[PDB]
């Protein structure tokens, strides 16, 4: 059976949550967060309403999307579902979607307020055994940064799917910049070496002012691609492009980030690679040296396989309203422990 709902309104907008949710609090905005407690299990949890979940055919899907992807994550470094409801009663009044996950007071991007490596160490390591797990669900997130990395005061980490309301540029792989369609995974590694690179620091690797700039700026780092990658670019406007670029050496990385650990620089050498082909996974860059303190082979775990098929479906509107509809219903909540 159904539980007891109770409605109040907040951040302007309105809240149908069910009894079990209390004190609700507003955190800020896709939607916006309440932290709120959990009476069933005892913690504070954050209670996310979606924004006009079903508003065009892109909302509808981007709203399956999400739940299909949080539903499937149960994994230590990945945010997982604790509850999925909807005051509705009938698929036809079927409006509304909530999303409930353990609360992680912060991100990255504001705990950021220059870290000791051991903690540099412990945050990335991470970060890639959570990339290690979605990699293997042949899932790439896409869109890694501080913001979407969540930190408790244990300094756990969760990658979040969506963050609080910093640009998303001075993360991206310079594939995705030139707009390439076919990318790889480590595309995220190369945001994981930038997010690295600015914990190590205190300062953005790549700050800049829009697409071009942030080009420029990691081509100065990384060097104009050699012969081999530039061989690869599928497009004259690109090739035209950077081969028209001044050429610009690879700097050395001990030089640029002195004082770091020489570990620490090998792999941010092993992951800030222009070529895609090249540049270190997931997988391999756990067994690098740097995490020999953190790495167990044994606990590290691969997920089960994510169908996303739906991914390329044409559907009406009313059709992904009710393939969630049908996610929320088939529900399970994970073991109380
Ligand atoms: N195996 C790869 C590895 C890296 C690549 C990359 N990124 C490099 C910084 C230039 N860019 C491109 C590409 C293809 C078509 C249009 C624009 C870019 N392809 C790549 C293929
Ligand atoms: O955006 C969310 C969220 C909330 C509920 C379900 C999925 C993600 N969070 C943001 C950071 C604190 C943890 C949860």
């Amino acid at each position: 059976e159904r539980p007891t709902f109770y409605r109040q309104e907040l951040n302007k907008t309105i809240w149908e949550v069910p009894e079990r949710y209390q004190n609700l609090s507003p955190v800020g905005s896709y939607g916006s967060v309440c932290a709120a407690f959990d009476t069933k299990t005892g913690l504070r949890v954050a209670v996310k309403k979606l924004s006009r979940p079903f508003q065009s055919i892109i909302h509808a899907k981007r709203t399956y999307r999400e739940l299909r992807l949080l539903k499937h994550m149960k994994h230590e470094n990945v945010i997982g579902l604790l509850d999925v409801f909807t005051p509705a009663r009938s698929l036809e009044e079927f409006n509304d979607v909530y999303l409930v996950t353990h609360l992680m007071g912060a991100d990255l991007n504001n705990i950021v307020k220059k870290l000791t490596d051991d903690h540099v160490q412990f945050l990335i390591y991470q970060i890639l055994r959570g990339l290690k797990y979605i990699h293997s669900a042949d899932i790439i997130h896409r869109d890694l940064k501080p913001s979407n990395l969540a930190v408790n005061e244990d300094c756990e980490l969760k990658i979040l799917d969506f963050g609080l309301a910093v640009a998303t540029r001075w993360y991206r792989a310079p594939e995705i910049m030139l707009n390439w369609m076919h990318y790889n995974q480590t595309v995220d590694i190369w945001s994981v070496g930038c997010i690295m690179a600015e914990l190590l620091t205190g300062r953005t690797l790549f700050p800049g002012t829009d697409h071009i700039d942030q080009l420029k700026l990691i081509l100065r780092l990384v060097g104009t691609p050699g012969a081999e990658l530039l061989k690869k670019i599928s497009s004259e406007s690109a090739r035209n492009y950077i081969q028209s670029l001044t050429q610009m050496p690879k700097m050395n990385f001990a030089n640029v980030f002195i004082g770091a650990n020489p570990l620490a620089v090998d792999l941010l050498e092993k992951m800030l690679v222009l070529d895609s082909d090249k540049r270190i996974t997931a997988a391999q860059a756990l067994a690098h040296a740097y995490f020999a303190q953190y790495h167990d082979p044994d606990d590290e775990p691969v997920a089960d396989p994510y169908d996303q098929s739906f991914e390329s479906r044409d559907l009406l509107i009313d059709e992904w309203k009710s393939l969630t509809y049908d996610e929320v219903i088939s529900f399970v909540p994970p073991p109380l422990d």
